[PDB]
């Protein structure tokens, strides 16, 4: 057990129910260092009203567009120069066209389904390259996923490609980077009333059924996420690599 | 935290078993600890290995597993001594080595049936009466083997076993979710034990997770225990019904 001395890099909080948000209050409990990854100039307004957090310097605010290599290299490398080198990311970064889950698969666009494949899963393959520079002695990145990924799952559609090709992207980052001790791991979250749940109908009716048939017969939220996440940027899950957590109720394990 | 939890640790050998890195881990955490044997030559070990914390407690209890009444008798006794408890480790396993030398065509009903027995079903009886000692919920862990997903050689009817207990542990999580009792295994790296020390050619295996595993290196008995500790807490607050690799990686691979 440590995260006292400990610097970690958080991708992904877009408002204050981001799965991200949900990590960065369990990281910043155990004292960890946080550094902060967006996208949207709205997500950096939201970043600094959400920095109710213990963190000194409420800096390490950093503006990455994963679907810029430029971006991303610059960007940890001032990660590093500002803040010195790291010892693992939570990457919780993910986007689709909505029109592609509403919607019949087999009718996605070849740039709809290039677009959730580039931002989804190819992010974590750059951000894990530059993310091994900062970790000279190690560490663990960790990604976010869903059930989507592993089984077809009504409307998720493109999404599930782009989830099936970050789980993969794990395994073969977790066996390229093992020898350089940075273990790459995926939690499979439940699903979580969040800014991306948004356009997406009949959500309730998602929820519900996890309430009803998942053998903890309730719903998960962002900081059960965080915990498992905290065991995974943590020493706590030394000889664990390649594999996927579900946090979800063990509605995985059902028929 | 753990300070004021306490977890049942099942199938502790000697200062090499799996569950005793189980018990190391729980120990620097706080928690109180209540061990169970089955032969009077393991009692007479675990005396010696609490060299822990757990000050005047050595909270010892015979329970062999293939006999209802001494599991109902045993958590009853356990229940009575410490009141209510927090989590069991499972840690058993047993197949007659026979049948790993061994053709898998060639095993008999006894055999099949044996390992059934003490590495499957113990987990069902167990969690049945542990759960009379969870009021408020809880978390339960099984120990198992990728021969349980995949056909290993030599592993034979403890790969048998072994699939038998991940199923076990999914229709247990199903069954004592409602009871806010959760229920997970952890598929362990090979692991010289007194167990796998039956096995010829274990050195070999060892040999081969060092140059194929990913982290290129194996794994030891505590780095199941802080699996194991996270778990039994609550930071695997959503988690169950999951199967846990602590293997270097090599359930990932080819
Ligand atoms: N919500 C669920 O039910 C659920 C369930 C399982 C898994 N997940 C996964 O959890 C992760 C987090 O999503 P969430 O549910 O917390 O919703 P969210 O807050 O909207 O998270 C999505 C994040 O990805 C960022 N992003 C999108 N495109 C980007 C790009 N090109 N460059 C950099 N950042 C980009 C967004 O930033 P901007 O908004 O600033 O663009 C946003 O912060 C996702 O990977 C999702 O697939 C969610
Ligand atoms: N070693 C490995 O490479 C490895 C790898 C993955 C998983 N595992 C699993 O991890 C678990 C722990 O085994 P281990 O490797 O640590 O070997 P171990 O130290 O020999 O532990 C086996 C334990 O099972 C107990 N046991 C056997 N039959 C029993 C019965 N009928 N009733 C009650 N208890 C019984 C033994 O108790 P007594 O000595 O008192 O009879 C012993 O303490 C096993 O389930 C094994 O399948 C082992
Ligand atoms: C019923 O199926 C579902 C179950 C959960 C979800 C929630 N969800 C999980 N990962 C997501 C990624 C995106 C969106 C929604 C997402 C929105 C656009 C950006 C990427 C969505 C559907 C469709
Ligand atoms: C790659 O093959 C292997 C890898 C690990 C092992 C060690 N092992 C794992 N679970 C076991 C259960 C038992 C034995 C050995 C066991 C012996 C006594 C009965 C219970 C064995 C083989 C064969």
């Amino acid at each position: 057990l440590n995260l006292e001395n400990k610097t970690y890099v958080i991708m992904g909080i877009a408002n204050k129910r981001s799965i991200a948000f949900g990590v960065a209050k369990v990281l910043d409990q155990l004292g960890a260092k946080l550094v902060f990854t967006y996208r949207k100039e709205r997500s950096r307004k939201e970043l600094e009203k959400l920095l109710e957090q213990l963190n000194q310097p409420e800096a390490h605010l950093y503006q990455i567009d994963v679907q810029s290599d430029e971006e991303v290299i610059n960007g940890f490398e001032q990660i590093g120069k500002d803040v010195g080198n790291i010892d693992g990311v939570y990457h919780s970064i993910a986007f689709a066209n909505m029109e592609d889950l509403r919607g019949r698969f087999s009718e996605t666009s070849r740039e709809g389904f290039l677009l959730a494949q580039d931002i989804s899963s190819y992010s974590l393959t750059i951000v894990a390259h530059e993310a091994k520079k900062l970790m000279p002695e190690g560490g663990s990145i960790v990604a976010t996923t869903y059930l989507g990924g592993e089984f077809a799952v009504q409307n998720y559609n493109v999404m599930g490609v782009a989830k099936a090709s970050l789980e993969a992207n794990v395994k073969y980052l977790a066996l390229d980077l093992g020898p350089d001790n940075i273990r790459v791991n995926a939690i499979s979250a439940g699903p979580i009333r969040t800014l991306s749940a948004k356009g997406v109908g009949g959500f309730n009716t998602i929820l519900k059924e996890i309430e009803e048939r998942a053998p903890l017969k309730r719903n998960v939220d962002q900081v059960e996420v965080g915990k498992t996440a905290a065991y995974l940027l943590s020493d706590l899950s030394s000889g664990v690599t390649g594999e996927n957590i579900h946090v979800d109720s063990g509605f995985h394990a059902i028929k």
